[PDB]
């Protein structure tokens, strides 16, 4: 099996804007996390051919990595912050879908997730 496609990244067909919200997604919220010691197997779309993991793709039909989010958020893809908010979601999710509890991936997910809701917490006021 190949690889599926990765996730679109830009549309022009999209209205575009900037928030504060948005702003503080890219510079505090992915900046944080893509620093983060465990974020590496998340900076970028699962290569099952690379891994040989031909299972991977039948099961996560809904792939998302913080490359993906990163190009989304440079590219003003998301309207509203929820958006992105559930984008990084989606990822942790997979991640606690294909690998068993307690697996050393599901650790740094979850180390993750922890400093993501952290400063989802603190996420700036609507305009
Ligand atoms: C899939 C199931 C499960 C799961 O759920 N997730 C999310 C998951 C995700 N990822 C992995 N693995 C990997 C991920 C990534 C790599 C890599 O080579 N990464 C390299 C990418 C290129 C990098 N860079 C360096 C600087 N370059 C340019 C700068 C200098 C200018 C840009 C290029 C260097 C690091 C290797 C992996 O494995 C060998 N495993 C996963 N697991 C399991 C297998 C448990």
């Amino acid at each position: 099996s190949m690889n599926p496609p990765p996730p679109e990244t830009s549309n022009p067909n999209k209205p575009k804007r900037q928030t504060n919200q948005l702003q503080y997604l890219l510079r505090v919220v992915l900046k944080t996390l893509w620093k983060h010691q465990f974020a590496w197997p998340f900076q970028q779309p699962v290569d099952a051919v690379k891994l040989n993991l031909p299972d991977y793709y039948k099961i996560i039909k809904t792939p998302m990595d913080m490359g993906t989010i990163k190009k989304r958020l440079e590219n003003n893809y998301y309207w509203n912050a929820q958006e992105c908010i559930q984008d990084f979601n989606t990822m942790f999710t997979n991640c606690y879908i294909y690998n068993k509890p307690g697996d050393d991936i599901v650790l740094m997910a979850e180390a993750l997730e922890k400093l993501f809701l952290q400063k989802i917490n603190e996420l700036p006021t609507e305009e």
